[PDB]
């Protein structure tokens, strides 16, 4: 199926780029293009047709033949031109002073840029912007990486300062435009899928997960292709949670959603309230026995107790389903502290009785690793069933590893974050966090560190808005003066290293901001509003700005804290709001 393939491609691509973010050296860049070209143009078959098939399947619309045929021809020709640009980069890298060679690489680059300019409108044909969105996101991505080579290599190839500035100004304009198109059509696509029943909810949530992976996640990285803003290696984190399909049996003999709560009931029950970025620490699963006749029985997950924890914060525990009484015949406790569960294999069971069906999960295998010491283990829930219908749900179909060139315990893209649940039918949903989002809030001496403020140990939760479609996760919002939580940090050596800080934000008001390090203020200033007073849905890429300080500071110790405070709003009128996205720590030498 094209969906699995497309998601596999998109996850792999974001993993590769995340590993090269902000690198200015030609060797890494040649190596990157080599990988990108292999993935996007494997030969004998259009990898771009797979992107189209994906979104057509998710939304149940067909791209017109004319529009499909043209985009496919243009994308195949762009691929041929990309091979020539790669070969021209390889021949430049080893004969840099040759004039024939510099003319060649410059010429190939200008041919690509020119083709991108001509072809981008083919990936957003009117009436087809959604089914063509994953194509559009991947092509946009390529175009912005190309413009970044102009920034790193342009002078070397003999571009004038005027040409180089034009390329840079276009890249800024295009980051904005491509980001906006993605977020917008992602929202429209998902909204067109809003329904009233549980089957529709499965569809809506599948588009949400797949397009976050295929569209939103790569778009989130677009700003870091700006080499003036990110002139060195950068550590980005995607903090959003994605949810896999509900773990219930589906088919012609009976689906769990044949008799289940409404769309709205599922959205408000399967999906967690807004919360600070967290990690699972413990799960208890409560088991019931349903039986039919003498030898057929289903022992299934009828409720659970789950504990999680923000980085360096308190542990919270919630309960779901049935967790006491005569129905509970067994319990199992699973300690998950420090464990990345990289794969779940679940058995969604059905017990067929004379006049009814009983749905429920009979078995879950959790494959886990400790990212500290790389110690691996399996956790198995299997109380034991017999004579049942079953479906195997393998999380790596929806959340694949970033490569198959290594074991999945090295290349996994996501970890299990949480479990929600409904009863009758007894159906759990698994949520997951991205590998890029670390456990420790590590600060690097030699990189720009990005730290989303949602990774605080405590304090205010995100508000109910989707501004994080632009950010790769939830911002923290203020309608009046307040602080982020204490963000707990692990500082890499040397502790004598100076850092300055800039904060990514959006506000309808001017405000006072300071940075509190280890309990004491190290930076304070006033910052200006970046957006009009509008609902969050109207915010665009250009409404995000930096609060940047030049005055550096050092951390006190290896385990230090950071905290952002906002104050003295220029207006308290209804709509007055500061969103805080992330802090970036920049080593000062």
């Amino acid at each position: 199926i094209s969906e699995r393939d497309a998601v596999k491609t998109a996850i792999s691509l974001v993993g590769t780029i995340l590993g090269k973010l902000g690198v200015p050296l030609v060797g890494p860049i040649v190596s990157l293009y080599s990988t990108l070209i292999d993935v996007l143009w494997p030969g004998g078959k259009s990898q771009w047709e797979i992107f189209m098939e994906q979104v057509e399947a998710l939304i149940n619309q067909k791209i017109a033949e004319y529009a499909r045929a043209k985009a496919l021809a243009e994308l195949e020709g762009l691929g041929n031109n990309y091979q020539l640009y790669l070969t021209a980069l390889e021949e430049w890298q080893e004969n840099p002073s040759s004039t024939r060679v510099l003319r060649d690489v410059r010429n190939r680059f200008e041919i690509l840029d020119s083709l991108f300019t001509q072809y981008m409108p083919s990936f957003r044909v009117t009436g087809y912007e959604v089914p063509l969105l994953s194509v559009y996101a991947q092509a946009a991505n390529l175009h912005l990486l190309l413009l970044k080579d102009a920034s790193i290599f342009g002078e070397e190839w003999g571009f004038s300062t005027t040409a180089i500035n034009n390329y840079y100004n276009r890249q800024m304009s295009l980051i904005a435009q491509y980001s906006d198109h993605c977020v917008q059509w992602y929202r429209t696509g998902l909204d067109r899928l809003k329904g009233s029943n549980a089957k529709q909810w499965v569809e809506y949530n599948r588009f949400r997960r797949e397009m976050t992976l295929s569209v939103l996640d790569i778009m989130t990285l677009f700003p870091m292709y700006d080499m003036r803003t990110y002139p060195m290696e950068t550590k980005a984190q995607l903090t959003r949670e994605v949810y896999t399909d509900p773990i219930g049996a589906i088919g012609a003999q009976g689906s769990w959603y044949d008799s289940a709560p409404s769309f709205n009931t599922l959205e408000s029950t399967f999906i967690r309230g807004k919360h600070l970025f967290d990690f699972i620490t413990r799960l208890s699963i409560y088991t019931g026995r349903s039986s039919f006749s003498a030898s057929n029985y289903l022992k299934k997950w009828i409720g659970h107790q789950i504990s999680s924890q923000p980085i360096g914060g308190s542990i919270q525990t919630q309960t779901y389903g049935t967790t006491s009484g005569s129905s509970v015949i067994a319990t199992q406790q699973i300690g998950f502290t420090g464990f990345d569960v990289y794969k779940t294999l679940s058995t969604a069971g059905v017990l067929f009785a004379y006049t009814s069906k009983y749905y429920g999960v009979s078995k879950v295998v959790f494959d886990a690793i400790y990212p500290d010491n790389k110690y691996k283990t399996t956790f198995t829930y299997n109380p034991g069933s017999e004579g049942i219908g079953a479906q195997e749900k393998d999380s790596e179909v929806e959340l694949p590893p970033e490569t198959l060139d290594q074991p999945n315990y090295e290349a996994y893209s996501h970890r299990l974050n949480y479990v929600t649940f409904i009863r009758n039918p007894d159906v759990p949903v698994f949520s997951w966090t991205h590998r890029s989002a670390d456990r420790t809030n590590t600060v690097y001496s030699d990189k720009i560190t990005q730290i989303p403020v949602v990774k605080a140990s405590d304090g205010p939760k995100p508000s109910a808005n989707e501004v994080g479609h632009y950010l790769g996760g939830d911002p923290i919002s203020f309608n009046s003066s307040g602080s982020t939580g204490v963000i707990r940090l692990n500082i890499n050596s040397p502790l004598s290293q100076k850092y300055r800080v800039r904060i990514r934000y959006c506000s309808s008001v001017d405000f006072d901001l300071d940075v509190v390090r280890g309990g004491t203020t190290v930076n304070n200033g006033r910052f200006n509003k970046s957006a009009p007073n509008v609902g969050w849905q109207s915010l665009k890429y250009e409404n995000f700005k930096f609060a940047s300080f030049s005055t550096p500071f050092t951390f006190n110790q290896a385990q230090d804290t950071l905290k952002i405070s906002v104050r003295n709003f220029s207006s308290i009128v209804g709509g007055s709001v500061v969103y805080i996205d992330r802090i970036e720590l920049i080593p000062v030498n």
